[PDB]
């Protein structure tokens, strides 16, 4: 693949910005969490500075304090000194300076390390990358702007590591690089493999729309070829690093007794989506995007794919389905989600026998299709993340900046048309329902008309969604959704999720990008908040219990999680007692 | 290259036939290792079973036991049986049934299963290569012989893992593979890198023997493209698997700042050893192997490279070829070490201070040479790793019976210069300077002329050597060699890695191939052994205080180190420790 090409984004150039970058973003964001307090330094208003482990080195910086504890800590102005000289940005020399400071333990640094240069190396090749304006990125379309997007999470810090790439591997397979993706498709014994289909999903239609009658009878004729009967088996498609690096290894008892038959590739093309582990099908946009499992470490959590929970993955989502078409309330909000349709699993006998249900060699196998937000469009309507309204361009206007231009209307308007399909679907979940989200900005998509926002697409469900309430009713599959979470915390999936994860961000990018400052910003929050408050009285009990509008709410730290342990930053049994709860934040509300 | 055929090796008829050999090695191995006591059996006189941790699944087997409680397993023999009923052998679920009693915790069970299935895909692939008899690997030469190995270390069940490969890089990069790899050579800046020179050596005239003048230029050429001097740099090779997945990822700052500079590949074409790591020059077979860090698990080490060690890697190696010409009992055995002549480390500041003394961050870039043994033949003269006098082709015949056959002498005559070149340096190392080697078939390689052993070649030497005497008197560079050893177990080189180890296997198979009787095989080795102390009665205090001959010696078991820690088998710091002797082992020395 070129030995020296593969490397020629990792230039000192590209590395000095890179780690600009993200001292600045471990700044801001380790401020905000209180894992350290900049002091003013010397006497000027605006200027603070951070001092290492030893206190002997000093980052000094300027910075804007906003909303919600914000710092925009400005790239430029970032020094690093000690003994009377200026020493280089250093990224890893960061975290090693303050490495008592952080969380940091001695196991869990050199891997953290890894983490960070492995980000570092993904900023070094976007940087080679076209620079794209605002305006280009909406020109370009859906997938222009999937792997447009540079930031990533905005609250962490070590937010695309994807350790497990080669550096191959990284530039075949990472969405910032927009490269073609063929899957590897498997054969899999219906004595270990299960399809699980959601309403009105028949397999053997469900393969022919998703890959034609005549690559199907070509799969079978392989079975076949090997003297085997394709009515043994199911499909399951698979990442190829999964298939390179892990399936073909650890798995190789099951494919040796041809319990998986490996098939071939794909014809259609796919493109990784932010999530890397999910594939939008570019050949046919229509068809279905394919989630699979890939053993690899990025943003606390392996990505691997439990088979266990395939069975249940279906039936969740049309649950949701069922409940958002039968309420006129989320209706009225054009919400909708895309469905995940089907999945599969393996069931590994022997590593089930050997681990525990919280085990990684149980998310080694595992696939699920999930309907395309495509052919649900209008005339006139387009796609977008909804994390690119946080995305600024290298001229400084957010997308967020370019859409409020192109449609026209007030800020304060768009905001309006924005949070009435997004922000307030969340509300009447929560409060009508006791249904929690995770609803950043990889897992929110938006439809646009005329540059507004006409209504929301939701996805990630099953995996994520909770309802609060032990006792509610519920159809038998779903009932495994259900947690009893603590009363103080139960509202912050839309205090953390919500405001102090991307509002933040948002009001605070569109404040300096001087198109609307953060009072008014707010302002329209609290009054879409009463809109939907005074028309549903029913509930004022609820509301009263869980106030939106407390003048102080719990700042729950999400660096702090993946610095404590960052190959399962939660349990997930008991998601709740791992928060790192430091203080709280004067709610905007107010 | 293509899916389908990448794993085209892994049929259901190989991987029966694997997981047969596998189980049986099991038994074999960890009978003798006192993991479990087979118990005759339905009356029948060879009949064995060993249960499983709940007692339900039995396996049953035929065996002939021999000296040095060695048990050999006939593979056909074994069935599997549970309520009654016969079930397909199969290593994971063996492993799973008896995860208790062997010391498989709950954390390294399924890490182990993996090294399992790794090392049933080798032996898959293998059985795909065409069948080469003793004669036809003796005919084939030195590379035919490694590339041809089959069994791996012969104690460790776990022996063949490589953890790390995916299913096309072990098409790639395995031994038994040998298909040809280019070296990835890189240019490391003299601030984070050490170039060590062994003795008549200088990096500027080494680089251009192993490179070419008109290649080294072509390097330069490069770095001054990018505005650096070349004499602040200097060069590594480094394994391909090395820099596609962990270099250019894990080092990525190095790569970027310029700390390291990616240069190509070489011209020269090399070939993967038993190590894995280490590579023979094929297309030059004069110039030097290269040691190349590699940071995959394989039985029981991560195998990358410690660049603090390369400091005093040749320095180590020049004292012991001193040692070797300047003494007269080893210069008559013909005992030759092949140098580590020269090595590069790098120093990664900022992992270093995030990591300590023994840590993988520390070893994933440095690189050794050693010479070739080959222009040191001559005429006549042919290499084989030793550990080919225990490989069996598939007609059962040993390369240890072909070259005695091949020699026309007595089977007794053909062991005595064999082990006069390999055993007797062993013994006057032990005697005369406390020091003991690491001296299994993987680091020894044999030198024949007209079937019959002419000198050993021993390599792997500044890692693994020893000398047991802490108040010793070496030259400065050396003394990092000397160890605290306990009074008993300091003839554990000799009683574990040589007799327990290797001669178990070499004594048992040509037993079992009617070339040489057991009793005959230990009888020799006693006569070598008297042979060299009857030579040296000014040592007689040292023979008496470690008695090669005493009725008994302890049993240290290997793979029990490996099922209590499979990523750290033993600490480097006290190696002792690890060490876990469970009983005695009859000496077959003792009676002769
Ligand atoms: N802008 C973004 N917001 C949130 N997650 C992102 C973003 N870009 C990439 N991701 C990745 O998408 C995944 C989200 O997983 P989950 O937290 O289950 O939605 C993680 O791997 C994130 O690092
Ligand atoms: N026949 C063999 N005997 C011993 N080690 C072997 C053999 N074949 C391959 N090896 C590998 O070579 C290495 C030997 O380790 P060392 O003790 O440093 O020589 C390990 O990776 C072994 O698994
Ligand atoms: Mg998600
Ligand atoms: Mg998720
Ligand atoms: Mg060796
Ligand atoms: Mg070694």
């Amino acid at each position: 693949m070129s030995l020296t090409d593969a490397v020629a984004h990792l230039s000192p150039e590209r590395w000095e910005e890179a780690n600009r970058l993200l001292v600045r973003k471990a700044l801001a964001e380790f401020a905000h969490e209180r894992l350290f307090t900049p002091e003013p330094a010397d006497g000027q208003d605006g200027r603070y500075v951070v001092r290492s482990d030893d206190g002997l080195t000093s980052y000094r910086f300027t910075a804007v304090r906003r909303a919600l504890d914000h710092w925009q800590v400005d790239a430029g102005s970032i020094t690093r000194t000690r003994d009377g000289a200026e020493l280089p940005l250093a990224a890893l020399d960061f975290f090693i300076e303050l490495r008592h400071t952080l969380g940091l333990s001695d196991e869990i640094l050199p891997v953290y390390l890894e983490e960070i240069s492995s980000t570092l190396s993904g900023t070094c090749y976007k940087l080679t990358k076209p620079q794209v304006t605002a305006a280009g990125l909406l020109e370009g379309g859906f997938q222009a702007l999937e792997s447009g997007m540079t930031e990533g999470h905005p609250c962490f810090v070590a937010n695309n590591g994807r350790l497990g790439f080669g550096v191959d591997e990284y530039l075949a397979y990472a969405p910032e690089t927009a490269h073609p993706v063929r899957l590897v498709w498997l054969a899999a014994h219906r004595s270990r493999a299960a399809f699980t289909a959601g309403a009105g999903i028949d397999y053997a239609s469900f393969v022919r729309q998703e890959l034609g009658e005549e690559t199907v009878e070509r799969f079978d004729g392989v079975l076949r070829g090997r003297g085997l009967d394709p009515a043994d088996y199911l499909l399951i498609p698979v990442h190829p690093w999964q298939w390179w690096n892990k399936l073909s290894v650890t798995f190789a008892a099951e494919v040796a007794r041809q319990n998986l038959v490996c098939l071939g590739e794909s014809d259609d093309e796919y493109l990784a989506q932010q999530s890397i582990r999910t594939f939008f099908n570019a050949t046919h946009p229509e068809k279905h995007y394919v989630k699979t499992a890939l053993s690899v470490l990025n943003m606390g959590f392996m990505r691997g794919l439990s088979a266990a929970y395939m069975e249940a993955t279906p039936a969740i989502n049309d649950w949701l389905d069922r409940l958002i078409d039968n309420d006129p309330v989320l209706k009225s909000t054009g919400l909708s989600i895309i469905r995940e349709r089907a999945a599969v699993g393996y069931r590994h006998l022997e590593y089930e026998a050997a681990t525990d249900r919280y085990s990684p060699y149980r998310k080694m196998l595992a696939a699920l299709w999930r309907e395309s937000p495509v052919p649900a469009l209008r005339d006139g309507e387009s796609l977008t993340t909804m994390a690119a309204l946080v995305h600024v361009d290298h001229e400084g206007r957010s997308v967020a900046g370019e859409l409020i231009a192109r449609s026209g209307l007030a800020p304060t308007a768009w905001l309006r048309h924005y949070l009435r399909a997004y922000y307030t679907p969340l509300l009447h979940s929560f409060y009508a329902y006791d249904l929690a989200f995770m609803p950043h900005g990889e897992n929110t998509i938006l439809v646009l008309k005329d540059g507004v926002v006409q209504r929301a697409v939701y996805k990630d469900i099953a995996e994520e969604i909770v309802v609060m309430d032990p006792d509610a009713v519920l159809p038998p599959e779903v009932r495994r959704v259900r947690a009893e979470v603590p009363e103080d915390m139960k509202l912050l999936s839309i205090f953390t999720d919500v405001f102090d994860c991307f509002f933040r961000f948002l009001a605070a990018g569109l404040a300096t990008e001087e198109v609307l400052a953060e009072d008014d910003f707010w302002r329209t929050v609290a009054e879409v908040t009463r809109e939907y408050q005074e028309a549903h009285p029913e509930l004022d009990d609820r509301f009263r219990q869980y106030d939106l509008f407390a003048p102080e709410f719990a700042l729950s730290c999400l660096n702090r999680l993946q610095l404590r342990d960052n190959r399962q930053m939660v349990d997930l049994a008991d998601p709740s007692a791992a928060l790192q709860l430091v203080g709280t934040l004067r709610n905007p509300l107010a």
